[PDB]
């Protein structure tokens, strides 16, 4: 015991308002939004340029057509590093935000995010035992504190764990088992709550190659799997050319350039996307396990001008419609990555500071795709 037990008030199993299976829950969610660069920001909730989450932002997200939110949360910067005790004020603030999302009729997925890298960059034998102790300490405290919410609240163990081979997968499987067991041990509605488990780097290919088994659960049929999607990188996140490839400015049948053809895609087009989602339909969906697509988005290139600017924005939108539609046909639940920015290379579709829509084009695209 590197840390004290934080499972000091376990409750009797309770299935009141927890009656859906993972499959039945997935059936109610077609379109999700990440509260990005907010509760997981290093230095505090407002340290990366966004305001504190408000009832009126969450009301906008619902009234705009979203069924759910993913809330990345930071934890380690708020904890005593001797005891792994998390600040009681932070635990109360996260509870308050969950309460507000549930009051607006959203499903809610809370995680431990990158969180400064303590677990995420450390999927190794050297770090396995200390990280298993922290994972257990933090999840005992988070689940105890959020124990009383109904099935609108889901928990996700990790974000994008850096596991690249089989030895790293075994280490991750251990991390994921410590999660499940910590949650169930606190015994509320947490006896039956749907938990979400992350594939290696939440990458589709690595997950296809390396994924073996889902963790063991005292509960029956209450697990989903998680991947993310920034494919192709050159289009969605690349901000400068390298020896190994060029930024793509344009995407999709119908929206390719005739004047500027090096800035069209050399790979990662409609058919590749179809192929990638199919791998997750076979491994998980066809086998009674829903798949959360926890993060996707291509960034705005508002440094372009003229017909270049207009063609980029037309393909950028189609990219978002196509991903959403094709994800949902295969049983993947699409959650849009929104960092809140409205400047060059950002992903915010709302203006957080005025609670208005900033990018009506991409919002329309996600809804048409849904
Ligand atoms: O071949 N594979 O196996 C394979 C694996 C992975 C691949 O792609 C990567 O997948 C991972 C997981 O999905 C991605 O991580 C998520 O990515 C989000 C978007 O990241 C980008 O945002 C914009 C750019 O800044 C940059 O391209 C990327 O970071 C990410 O959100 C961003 O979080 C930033 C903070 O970063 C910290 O936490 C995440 C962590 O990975 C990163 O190491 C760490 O530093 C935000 O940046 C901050 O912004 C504030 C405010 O302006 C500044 O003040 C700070 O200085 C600055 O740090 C950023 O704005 C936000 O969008 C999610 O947190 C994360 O889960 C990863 O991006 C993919 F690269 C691929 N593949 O080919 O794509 C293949």
């Amino acid at each position: 015991g590197l840390y004290p037990s934080y499972n000091t008030s376990p409750a009797a199993p309770d299935s009141t308002g927890m009656q859906s299976t993972a499959v039945q829950l997935a059936g109610k969610i077609r379109l999700g939004w990440n509260i990005g660069n907010t509760m997981e920001a290093i230095g505090g909730e407002t340290a990366w340029g966004n305001p504190m989450v408000s009832n009126e932002l969450l009301k906008l997200v619902k009234d705009s057509g979203f069924d759910a939110v993913r809330i990345p949360v930071a934890w380690d910067q708020y904890a005593n590093q001797e005891s792994a005790e998390i600040s009681a004020a932070w635990l109360n603030r996260v509870k308050q935000v969950v309460q507000m999302a549930i009051d607006n009729e959203l499903y809610v997925l809370i995680n431990i995010h990158w969180d400064g890298g303590w677990l995420e960059n450390n999927i190794t034998p050297a770090k396995k035992d200390e990280n298993n102790a922290k994972q257990k300490a933090f999840w005992e405290q988070i689940a105890t504190h959020l124990r009383d919410f109904d099935e609108h609240l889901l928990f996700a163990g990790t974000n994008a764990p850096n596991a690249e081979n089989a030895e790293q997968m075994d280490v991750l499987n251990s991390y994921l088992q410590t999660f499940v067991d910590a949650v169930r041990s606190t015994g509320g509605k947490n006896a039956y709550r749907v938990l979400v488990l992350q594939g290696p780097v939440t990458d589709i290919e690595k997950t296809n190659e390396l994924w073996t088994h889902m963790p063991a659960d005292t509960a029956t049929d209450r697990l989903m799997a998680e991947v993310h999607f920034y494919t192709p990188y050159n289009f969605a996140l690349m901000r400068q050319d390298e020896s190994w490839g060029k930024q793509f400015y344009y995407w999709g049948e119908g929206f390719l350039s005739t004047t500027d053809t090096e800035r069209n895609p050399t790979w990662g087009e409609e058919a590749t996307i179809d192929q990638l989602f199919d791998l997750m339909k076979t491994k998980f969906v066809d086998q009674g396990i829903p798949v959360v697509l926890g993060e996707f988005s291509a960034m705005r290139r508002t440094n372009l001008t003229g017909d270049a600017l207009t063609l980029h924005l037309a393909g950028r939108a189609y990219y978002h419609k196509y991903v959403t539609q094709q994800a949902l046909a295969r049983g993947l639940l699409p959650f849009y990555w929104d960092n809140g920015g409205n400047d060059n290379f950002s992903s915010g579709i709302f203006n957080r500071q005025q609670n208005t829509v900033f990018d009506q084009q991409v919002l329309d695209a996600l809804l048409e795709g849904a």
